[PDB]
């Protein structure tokens, strides 16, 4: 997915994001992150689908091989950098390396298990869900390296009956989650250096677990592996 490093608006402008893929056979999804630490917060999902609790000046368009996020009358507060998600034929979830907007003239996902670990070692992240019916959502793990962007972990369908993973995690990632006590929980084996960052849970829309379809996002845990 190739998105411009930066935009730039003064207040009350309106300002277009361009996300462009290999083919025209799927949608955007875009997040907006207001620091590297703090977790996105879903704007548009699935190409222009709204969460109500979104602002209407935020809408989403697709043409072709190119999502377009629009913010018409952009405001301060709109600041932040805007990853898109979507998916090709071969992986659930991808992401461009984020959008800066810079302006001019100035449900419950809680993670936990982060940490320290050696090279070598495994990871087990779990993450607790609540206001919501768990076992209706497909559910995931985002992570994101310092200083780098949205990166795919695993996904796992309501019933837990399909999942899948990332290119850099793919045959050491196993995703899994308990309908009872609403959970879902990563086991990351053979951890390298490249593993750390923030891990992220995240909740599919419904319409079932893609890059373009996430409409919330946990508090994010922290895995150092050194």
């Amino acid at each position: 997915l190739t998105q411009p490093s930066s935009v730039s608006a003064n207040p009350g402008g309106t300002v277009k994001i361009t996300c462009s893929g290999s083919s025209s056979a799927y949608g955007y999804g875009w997040y907006q992150q207001k620091s590297p630490g703090s977790a996105p917060v879903t704007v548009i999902y699935n190409n222009n689908k709204r969460p109500s609790n979104i602002p209407s000046r935020f809408s989403g368009s697709k043409s072709g091989s190119t999502g377009t996020l629009t913010i018409t009358g952009v405001q301060a507060e709109d600041e932040a950098v805007y990853f898109c998600g979507s998916e090709d034929s071969s992986t659930d979830a991808i992401f461009g390396a984020g959008t800066t907007l810079t302006v001019l003239g100035q449900v419950t996902l809680d993670e936990s298990g982060g940490g320290l670990q050696a090279p070598g070692g495994a990871l087990s992240l779990v993450c607790k869900a609540s206001g919501f019916t768990f076992s209706s959502y497909d559910m995931g793990w985002i992570r994101q390296a310092p200083g780098k962007g949205l990166e795919y972990v695993a996904g796992i369908t309501d019933n837990g009956r399909y999942a899948s993973y990332g290119s850099a995690v793919d045959g050491r990632a196993t995703i899994s989650r308990d309908n009872g006590q609403s959970s879902v929980r990563l086991q990351l084996n053979n951890l390298r250096a490249e593993d750390t960052g923030t891990y992220y849970c995240a909740r599919d829309d419904g319409s079932g677990w893609t890059g373009n379809s996430i409409d919330a996002w946990g508090h994010g845990t922290e895995v150092i592996v050194s």
